[PDB]
């Protein structure tokens, strides 16, 4: 997938060029989403999907949340270049106009943008049933950020903290495995810790932008990951520094996922594991961090970037990814 | 679909509030993008795929070209508010990390990023098979647009002239009709003027940036119109007032189609025959325009607005939509 990706990125870059000395021309710093230059401010730009998850909702007919799955994607990509979300354009690709289904995805598209603060300003729809075998939801979102406040990983250095912000569950990564290995032996019925396999795998994405954008309007702030696909991969697009790790205990859904035989260090390239957002602080504003992110969901210290490079060892498991 | 649609419409318009007095308040002017105001200039933004086409594209091994679909798509749309281009991202959801599908599709990413003067700055790779049966692409593409040169429509006046700028062919719109009906009865390779139909089906969609920009910068312009689903009743988007046009002969892939049974009411409502991109003028400025735009692209006199409310009379055909 990266290698095929390749070809796109590479002649993506010699695009950049055709926007150079004029207003949006793309800054080129950071990763999870797009930076063009705005002179006082860069717009910061990325998209993102519901993925496979759709494939639940089709199943037991529930797509009042997609929309919120949808809308979290991107906000909270946006936020890991410090930037505030103000607008999104949603692309539906579906298998047929079904008046129930949609109803029912505007639904969550409301509450989820009213949580992140955005407008829903259009999007497309492409009813096409020999291309799509149920209804892709994905959109593409945009926010600002004053330039010297874009928040890249550039400034992670040996020593910082890494905190984790809890995520809702299972977010919108990995529902391939855990659709392929649960529903054929289980079934979306089978009830698990009090409740049944279609809500674990239906949570609807948890929306981190009123947490962060506090956190970076009161400490300094080094990095910011939104933990999705990839799982605990995703810190190594902050920064070359290694990560020292503890992580929560394997709960709810990741645990069944585990007790059906996928290993620890499969799972934490995969899920989020509990952990749904991570922030590097430097250690002199590791104390106000925990405690304005506890304000919004239960938050843990999870360790240290070290001067050793590129690990991430998550030492209460014993991995090291 | 549009009645399926009105849900997601009207919440997301109950979402503007929360932008209402900030940076990136939905201006909600205009038509085929949306426009967020950033004080001095609006920021246009607009999502739009490349449709069923992908299909033949997958068949022949040829998405050379699949980028230029998308890329047109976009920044045509963006032209209609007035906007100048500046940047893309696309959402590629596919069966499979091909590798061959890739770098084939990246040649025409950076062939139309330049013909349209846009940056490709992004973009999310889906990898779903079980959702996708092929390789669908799409983008949104952002644009500016100085306060006070928003092109709406609402300047259109009675006696304007209305000019076409022929397309290169089918486009992207109408694709599902033209497959069902004409690959099973003649085979992709059936030759038509010299033509393998897969080759009619999969020409790339044209590029107006230059000639529109050209346009608007030399003759004042009261309405912009790229010709995509729904055919010539897209320019009901710009006006209540009535045209009276004469459209070009039926020729090439339109004309197999009109001889394989669709009638031509529904044609001109589904295909853009032959008229990719309309611009309505002050009648003074019939010839200048014309002048500007045939530089670049055959060009027509198609007719004039009237004070025919709502009607679109196409009158060497018989046909009012």
């Amino acid at each position: 997938t990266a290698r095929a990706l390749r070809e796109i990125i590479r002649t993506a870059r010699e695009t950049f060029k055709l926007r150079k000395g004029k207003v949006g021309e793309p800054g080129d710093i950071g990763h999870y989403a797009a930076l063009l230059d705005f002179g006082n401010f860069y717009l910061a730009m990325t998209t993102d999907g519901v993925g496979t998850k759709v494939l639940v909702a089709e199943a037991v007919g529930k797509f009042d949340t997609i929309g919120i799955d949808m809308i979290a994607m991107n906000v909270n990509d946006l936020l890991c270049v410090g930037a505030e979300p103000l607008a999104l354009v949603d692309y539906f690709a579906v298998k047929e106009p079904n008046e129930e289904v949609f109803k029912q995805v505007a639904k969550g598209l409301y509450k989820g943008a009213e949580e992140a603060g955005v407008a829903i300003v259009g999007g497309e729809t492409a009813v096409m049933p020999d291309l799509i075998n149920g209804y892709d939801l994905a959109g593409t979102a945009i926010g600002i950020v004053e330039k010297g406040k874009v928040i890249t990983g550039e400034r992670i250095r040996p020593g910082d903290s890494v905190i984790g912000i809890s995520s809702s569950g299972i977010h919108s990564n990995g529902l391939t495995l855990a659709r392929k290995l649960l529903i054929p032996k289980y079934g979306l019925d089978y009830e698990y810790e009090g409740r049944k396999l279609w809500e674990w795998l239906l949570e609807p994405t948890r929306i981190y932008v009123r947490p962060i954008l506090e956190l970076i309007n009161s400490v300094e702030v080094h990095g910011l990951a939104h933990i999705t696909g990839g799982g605990l991969l995703n810190l190594k697009r902050l920064t070359n520094y290694g990560f020292e790790l503890e992580m929560p205990p394997i709960e709810g859904i990741f645990k069944l996922i585990h007790e059906n035989g996928v290993p620890l260090d499969e799972m934490f390239r995969v899920f989020n594991m509990g952990v749904g957002f991570i922030v590097v602080v430097p250690q002199e504003e590791k104390e106000e961090a925990l405690e304005i992110l506890s304000r919004h969901y239960k938050s843990y210290e999870l360790g240290n970037v070290t001067r050793e490079l590129g690990k991430i060892k998550v030492k209460n498991y014993g991995i090291t990814l």
